[PDB]
C-alpha cells in the first residue's frame, strides 16, 4: 500500500457570520461576532434567549421551492455549501471519473425540526397525513445522498454520526478513503440545524447551555466566566482530492490534509473525561499520522466551545502533547463567533484553519475579558494576528466521548 497525497481543492460554507465560506473567514479575522437574540425560535419560549443563526441565508439560490420543502433545514445547508465547494474546486464529475468521486458529509442530530413537524401532524391528523418523504428527510445521512444525487458522484456514499466531532471524522474518514486509492475526490464535511424547541429542551436539560443572555460576553471561550455552549447552526464542506490527480487538472490547492486521529473518552455520555486524557490522544494520534513532530504544530483550532470543563481539559491535553511548545503555539476558537455548529463544526472549522494557513492570519477567540488561572496558553484573544502559518490542527472534542483531531499542512511538491 503506497499511501496516495490528499489534498483541498475546494471550499464550501454557510456560518453564522457569512453565507459563503470567505464572507465567513473575512469576518472571522475581523472578530464579528454571529451570537444575537434568537429569531429561528421565540426567546420568550424559553430559558436561553439567544443563538447563532444563519443571517437572510435563501435557499432558493440552490433549490426550487418544490425541492426545498422536501429536505429539512440541516440538508439545505449541506446542499448550498457542497454546491459552492464543488464550484469552487472546478473538479468537473463525469460519467467518465463520477465512479472515483464519492461523498462523506455528517449531520449530529439530523432532521430534528422535519421530526417535529412531522410527529405532532402525526398526533393531530393521524398516521395517514405523515409525509412519504419523512424518513428520508429526517436521517442524518440525507445531506450524504441529496449531495450525491445533485452531483453525480457515484463512490463511497457515506455519513459518520459523532455529534460535535461529526464534520471532523468525516473529512478525516473520507481523507483514509482517497489515502488507501478508493477514490480520486470526496465532498466531505458536516452540515447541522438544531436550533429546534427539542434541541433546546434537551441541550437545556442537560445544562449544556449558558444562560447569559447577552450576546456580548455570553460565548466566551476560554475566559474565567464562561459558564456553557451557545448554539450556532450551518455547514463546512471541502473537495478532498488525490494529489496528483489535483496537479494533472491545475486545480487550487488550499493545502495538503496530512494527519487523522481519533480515540474515545470510555468515560461518561456527555462529560468529557477528567485531565483531557482521551483528547490529548487524539492530537498526539494526528500529528503521528502526518509524520510532524509537536514543535512543528503553528495553530490549533480549538473545539473551544466555553464551557468550564471543555476548555480547562483541552488545554490540559494540549500542555500534555506539545509540553514545552504548548506555549509557544498559538490556540484560537472561532467558535466565540460562530458559536458551537455541533456537528458542522468540524468543517466550518476545517476551513478557517486551511484559510489561516493562505493569509497567515489567525482569527482571535473575541470576548476573552478575564484571563482564568488554569487556561493560561495563547489563544488569541479579542485581534486577529498576523503569523506566519505552516503547519494547523483542528480539534473536536464531543459529546459521546468522540474526540477527532485534523492535521493540516501548506502544500510543498
Amino acid at each position: 500500500m503506497d499511501k496516495r497525497r490528499v489534498v483541498v481543492t475546494g471550499i464550501g460554507a454557510v456560518t453564522p457570520i457569512g453565507n459563503d465560506a470567505e464572507t465567513s473567514w473575512e469576518n472571522a479575522k475581523k472578530g464579528v461576532n454571529g451570537v444575537a437574540k434568537m429569531t429561528r425560535l421565540n426567546p420568550d419560549d424559553f430559558p436561553v434567549k439567544i443563538a447563532a443563526e444563519l443571517k437572510d441565508f435563501d435557499v432558493e439560490k440552490y433549490l426550487e421551492k418544490k425541492e426545498a420543502r422536501k429536505m429539512d433545514r440541516f440538508t439545505h445547508y449541506a446542499i448550498a455549501s457542497a454546491e459552492m465547494a464543488v464550484q469552487d474546486s472546478g473538479l468537473v464529475i463525469d460519467d467518465s471519473n463520477a465512479n472515483r468521486v464519492g461523498v462523506w458529509i455528517g449531520s449530529g442530530i439530523g432532521g430534528m425540526e422535519t421530526f417535529e413537524t412531522q410527529y405532532e401532524i402525526f398526533l393531530n391528523r393521524g398516521h395517514r397525513r405523515v409525509s412519504p418523504f419523512f424518513v428520508p428527510m429526517m436521517i442524518p445521512d440525507m445531506g450524504s445522498g441529496q449531495v450525491s444525487i445533485r452531483f453525480g458522484a457515484k463512490g463511497i456514499n457515506s455519513t459518520t454520526v459523532t455529534a460535535c466531532a461529526t464534520a471532523t471524522n468525516s473529512i478525516g474518514d473520507a481523507f483514509k478513503v482517497i489515502e488507501r486509492g478508493d477514490a480520486d475526490a470526496m465532498i466531505t464535511g458536516g452540515a447541522e440545524a438544531p436550533i429546534t424547541k427539542m434541541s433546546l429542551a434537551g441541550f437545556t436539560a442537560n445544562k449544556a447551555l449558558s444562560l447569559n443572555p447577552d450576546p456580548e460576553t455570553a460565548c466566551r471561550p476560554f475566559d474565567k466566566d464562561r459558564d456553557g455552549f451557545i448554539i450556532g447552526e450551518g455547514a463546512g464542506i471541502v473537495i478532498l482530492e488525490e494529489y496528483e490527480h489535483a496537479k494533472a487538472r491545475g486545480a487550487k490547492i488550499y493545502a495538503e490534509i496530512v494527519g487523522y486521529g481519533a480515540t474515545g473518552d470510555a468515560y461518561h455520555i456527555t462529560a468529557p473525561a477528567p485531565n483531557g486524557e482521551g483528547a490529548a490522544r487524539a492530537m498526539k494520534m494526528a500529528i503521528d499520522d502526518a509524520g510532524l513532530t509537536p514543535d512543528k504544530v503553528d495553530y490549533i483550532n480549538a473545539h473551544g466551545t466555553s464551557t468550564p470543563y471543555n476548555d480547562e481539559y483541552e488545554t490540559q491535553a494540549i500542555k500534555t502533547v506539545f509540553g514545552e511548545h504548548a506555549k509557544k503555539l498559538a490556540i484560537s476558537s472561532t467558535k466565540s463567533m460562530t458559536g458551537h455548529t455541533l456537528g458542522a463544526s468540524g468543517g466550518i472549522e476545517a476551513i478557517f484553519a486551511l484559510l489561516t494557513i493562505r493569509d497567515n492570519i489567525i482569527a482571535p477567540t473575541i470576548h476573552l475579558k478575564n484571563q482564568d488561572e488554569v487556561c493560561d496558553l495563547d489563544y488569541v484573544p479579542n485581534e486577529a494576528r498576523e503569523a506566519n502559518v505552516n503547519v494547523v490542527i483542528s480539534n473536536s472534542f464531543g459529546f459521546g466521548g468522540h474526540n477527532a483531531t485534523l492535521v493540516f499542512k501548506r502544500i510543498e511538491d
